[PDB]
């Protein structure tokens, strides 16, 4: 691990927990003595182009990483960006951004439970239909009220959607400094999303890109895995229709939606949230 110890100090707040730690950043718990709450800190980390110091400052790995590092630097404080202009229970909330270590910082709000990603591999019996159809309001509304204000998400999987013990979800990263990083780096593998990016990211997007990644998300609750990748679709379209291959315990109404969201074109998808949402009704 290269996180920061517990009881590291920056000013009024002090690390509890490494609770999250990838190739791009380090999640912590934290506590803001000021206000007496609990945090969350997020540290940008890129682990291929930077180590911790002795004085736990962040170095470059190699002089030559020094462009990308701050790119992907860069790409981090226009996301917070972002995610500052929100104010919704199932977006991320940013409390406080700054630079230190030679790196940045992101406090955030602190939210209960684990990744989508860790409660389908830990409690899959705990995700049904009924289960899928209790999540999926508020995940819409975090999704629309993205779009609503002209943006559009672009990383949507498992592994960056928390669900809270509420159950409620909360959309925690867009992968911007990965993206960015992979992007320049001609590391193409940490870009996008396999069997969650539909055809049009590969190189025309709208919230129609949003909602195939939503479908591929749904698809992997219901069994297990993920549709075939988009681009390889688009050659010859092996796609079995959840409404033929009929997963024990789900409705033709949900497997239909899935797979409306899952269409290779994006015009044959739903067009926004909205319509998306309308396909679970009328039963
Ligand atoms: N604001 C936040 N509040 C609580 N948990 C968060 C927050 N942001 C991210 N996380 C957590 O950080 C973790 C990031 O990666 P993870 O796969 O857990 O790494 P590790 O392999 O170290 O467990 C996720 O489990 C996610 O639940």
């Amino acid at each position: 691990s290269n996180s920061l110890p517990s009881g590291y100090r920056f000013n009024e707040f002090e690390i509890q927990e490494a609770i999250g730690e990838g190739g791009f950043g380090i999640v912590y718990r934290a506590y803001d003595h000021q206000l007496e709450r609990t945090i969350a800190i997020k540290e940008y980390m890129p682990t291929s182009l930077a180590k911790r110091n002795d004085d736990l400052s962040i170095g470059l790995r190699g002089e030559r990483f020094g462009k990308t590092f701050q790119a992907g630097l860069n790409s981090f404080i226009q996301e917070a960006r972002l995610l500052a202009r929100f104010s919704h229970p199932g977006l991320l909330h940013v409390l406080r951004f700054w630079e230190e270590n030679g790196t940045a910082y992101m406090g955030t709000q602190f939210y209960s439970g684990t990744t989508l990603k860790n409660l389908q591999a830990q409690q899959p019996e705990k995700i049904d239909e009924a289960w899928i159809r209790r999540l999926l309001p508020p995940l819409f509304s975090a999704i629309n009220t993205i779009h609503q204000e002209g943006y559009l998400h672009r990383d949507i999987s498992l592994d960056n959607i928390q669900i809270q013990e509420s159950q409620l979800p909360v959309l925690l990263d867009f992968g911007s400094a990965r993206k960015e990083i992979g992007n320049l780096s001609d590391e193409t593998e940490i870009v996008l999303k396999p069997g969650f990016a539909p055809i049009e990211q590969y190189t025309e997007q709208g919230p129609w890109t949003d909602i195939y990644a939503l479908g591929a998300v749904l698809h992997t609750l219901i069994v297990g895995s993920p549709p075939p990748v988009s681009v390889v679709r688009s050659i010859e379209d092996s796609y079995q229709p959840l409404t033929e291959r009929r997963p024990a315990g789900y409705s033709p109404e949900l497997l239909r939606t899935v797979d409306r969201a899952l269409a290779l074109k994006p015009e044959d998808r739903p067009q926004t949230i909205d319509e998306m949402a309308e396909l679970l009704e009328h039963h």
